[PDB]
C-alpha cells in the first residue's frame, strides 16, 4: 500500500523552532528529499481544528486543562519579553516547565505541531489511505498528563494511540526503541490491556528517567492492564547484533500473542554509537543496523504501522539513520528497491555531513537470557488474564 510521511511549510518551521532540537527536522526531511524518496511518499498534512474548543478537547483527551492553560501562558509570557512574576514561576514549577523543559517563544505551537502530525498519521492509517505513516516531527514519549519531562511538553504518541484504539476489538502494540524508557506512554496505558507497551532502553542508577527496570519486582501494569507493560533494560555498550538478538524474539512473540490492529514505533536515534550520550553502539549500516533489523521485522507483520522520531542529538547521524529507515519502509511496503548512494547528495545541509560526507555513520562495531525468561512468563500471564489462545511451543522456540 501507500507509505505516508508528515511535512508542510508551517510544520517544518514549527518543528525547527525549539532551542534543543534546532533544525534537526529540516536536515532529516532535506536528506530524505536529496535521496529522491519524496515522490514515493504520500504527503500527510498535519491535522488542524475548526475551533480552539475542538483543539482543547483533542489535547485534553490525555492532558489536564490546567496543564494546557499553563503551557499556553508560558508561550505568551516568552513572546512578550518580560520577567516571570513569583506566582508565574511557582505555577510553571508545579508543571515541571522550568529546568529540562524551559519556556521559549513557540513552546506551545512547537509542542502542538507534533500532536497535529501524529494525529493526522493515525487518521491516515485508520481510513486505510496509507499502510505505514512516518512522522519525524513526533515521538515525545516522556510528556505526562500534567507534567513536561525530558523536553517533551505534549505526548503526541499517547493521543495518536488513543485515536487508534478509539477507532473500529482494536489492540495497539507500542514499541519504544529510544535509548530512554518510554515512561509517559507506558504510564498513560498502565491500566489498559488493549494498548501493550514495550520499551527497550538503557537503565542505570541516576540515568533519566529512572523507570523501566527493577524497583526487587518488575511492575508491568495494574488492574485490567496487568502484565501489559514490557521493559528490557540493557547495560551500556550493546552493539547492533546483541541489541537485535535481545529484542527480536520479544517483538515476534508480542506480535504473535497480541495480534495487534496497529503498531506504533518510537524510533529515537540516541542509541547510535555517535550520539553524544555514548551509551549504546547501534549504527545505520545496511548491507545490519539494529534499528533497521527491528523496523524490517515489524513491517514484515503487514500490520498498519505508525513510525515516529524522538531522541537523537547527533543531527546529521539522526538524519542518516531516519533516511535509511524511510528507504527500508518504502522497500518493505511498496516492494520497490530504493537504491541509496553511499555519498551524501548535494543539498542545502551538505556541509553538515563533513568531513567524510558518507551515509554510513563513522563507527566500526566490535543477563539478557534472564530478561527473556521473565518476559516469556509475563507474556504467558498477559495471555492467561486476557484469555488469548496461542501456540506456547511456537513462542518458546523464538527465544
Ligand atoms: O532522549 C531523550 N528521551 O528519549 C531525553 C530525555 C531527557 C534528556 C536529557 N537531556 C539532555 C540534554 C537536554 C536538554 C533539555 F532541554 C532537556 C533534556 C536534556 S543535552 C543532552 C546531552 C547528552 C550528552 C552530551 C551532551 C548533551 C542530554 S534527552
Ligand atoms: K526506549
Ligand atoms: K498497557
Ligand atoms: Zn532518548
Amino acid at each position: 500500500m501507500s507509505v505516508g510521511i508528515v511535512y508542510g511549510d508551517q510544520y517544518r518551521q514549527l518543528c525547527c523552532s525549539s532551542p534543543k532540537f534546532g533544525d534537526r527536522y529540516a536536515l532529516v526531511m532535506d536528506l530524505i528529499n536529496a535521496y529522491k524518496l519524496i515522490p514515493e511518499l504520500s504527503r500527510v498534512p498535519p491535522l488542524q481544528w475548526d475551533s480552539p474548543s475542538r483543539m482543547y478537547e483533542a489535547v485534553t483527551a490525555f492532558h489536564s486543562t490546567e496543564y494546557v492553560d499553563a503551557l499556553k501562558k508560558l508561550q505568551m509570557l516568552h513572546c512578550e519579553e518580560k520577567e516571570l512574576t513569583a506566582d508565574d514561576e511557582l505555577l510553571m514549577d508545579s508543571f515541571s516547565l522550568n529546568y529540562d523543559c524551559p519556556g521559549f517563544p513557540s513552546v506551545f505551537d512547537y509542542s502542538l505541531a507534533a500532536v497535529q502530525g501524529s494525529l493526522a498519521a493515525a487518521s491516515a492509517l485508520i481510513c486505510r489511505h496509507c499502510e505505514v505513516v512516518i512522522n519525524w516531527g513526533g515521538g515525545w514519549h516522556h510528556a505526562k498528563r500534567s507534567e513536561a519531562s525530558g523536553f517533551c511538553y505534549l505526548n503526541d504518541i499517547v493521543l495518536a494511540i488513543h485515536r487508534l484504539v478509539s477507532s473500529t476489538q482494536t489492540r495497539v502494540l507500542y514499541v519504544d526503541l529510544d535509548l530512554h524508557h518510554g515512561d509517559g506512554v507506558e504510564e498513560a496505558f498502565w491500566y489498559s490491556p488493549r494498548v501493550v507497551t514495550f520499551s527497550v532502553h538503557h537503565a542505570s542508577p541516576g540515568f533519566f528517567p529512572g523507570t523501566g527496570t527493577w524497583n526487587p519486582i518488575f511492575l508491568n501494569g495494574a488492574g485490567r492492564g496487568r502484565f501489559s507493560a514490557f521493559n528490557l533494560p540493557l547495560e551500556e555498550g550493546i552493539n547492533d547484533l546483541d541489541w537485535s538478538n535481545a529484542i527480536g524474539p520479544i517483538l515476534d512473540s508480542l506480535n504473535i500473542v497480541i495480534q495487534p490492529s496497529y503498531v506504533v514505533v518510537q524510533c529515537g536515534a540516541d542509541c547510535l554509537a555517535t550520539d553524544p550520550h555514548r551509551i549504546f553502539r547501534l549504527t545505520n549500516f545496511y548491507p545490519l543496523s539494529g534499528y533497521l533489523y527491528a523496523i524490517k521485522k515489524i513491517l514484515s507483520w503487514k500490520v498498519p504501522t505508525l513510525i515516529l522520531g524522538g531522541g537523537g542529538y547527533n543531527f546529521p547521524d539522526t538524519a542518516r539513520l531516519w533516511t535509511r529507515v524511510t528507504a527500508l519502509t518504502i522497500e518493505e511496503v511498496k516492494g520497490k528497491k530504493m537504491t541509496i548512494s553511499p555519498e551524501i547528495p548535494e543539498h542545502s545541509y551538505f556541509s553538515r555531513y563533513g568531513p567524510d560526507f558518507e551515509l554510513d555513520i563513522d563507527y566500526f562495531p566490535h543477563s539478557i537470557q534472564k530478561h527473556h525468561r521473565r518476559i516469556l512468563e509475563q507474556l504467558r500471564n498477559y495471555a492467561d488474564l486476557n484469555k488469548l489462545i496461542y501456540d506456547y511451543d511456537q513462542v518458546y522456540q523464538l527465544y
